[PDB]
């Protein structure tokens, strides 16, 4: 059916940058709504950014002005460009795709932003 796979992740220093991507097989991002979520251990998943078929892109108040969500229709890939990272951005980041009534999930990728002046 539909498969999602996040790529990118790993360890970053505070104030740094990181690029995540999500690749989709079986469905076009450009025809549907995709959402990035993140989850810190023990906490409920929190939405990060979302993009509708017509391109409207929304951002959670926590990442507005620092994270950019983009879509390349031709390559069927979305990207989460994370600038000015904070230790509090540490989480597993999940790609999600809503297709009609169906909801599809990737398995996530760990992002770690080390504390300020860690070191």
């Amino acid at each position: 059916q539909v498969q999602l796979q996040e790529s990118g992740g790993g360890l970053v220093q505070a104030g740094g940058s990181l690029r995540l991507s999500c690749a989709a097989s079986g469905s076009r991002f450009s025809s549907n709504t995709m959402t990035w979520y993140r989850q810190a251990p023990g906490k409920q998943r929190e939405w990060v950014a979302t993009m509708r078929s017509i391109g409207t892109t929304r951002y959670a108040s926590s990442v507005e002005g620092r994270f950019t969500l983009s879509r390349d229709n031709a390559k069927n890939t979305v990207y989460l460009q994370m600038n000015s990272l904070k230790p509090e951005d540490t989480a597993v980041y999940y790609c999600n795709l809503r297709r009609g009534g169906g909801i599809y999930w990737g398995q996530g990728t760990q992002v770690t932003v080390s504390s300020h002046h860690h070191h």
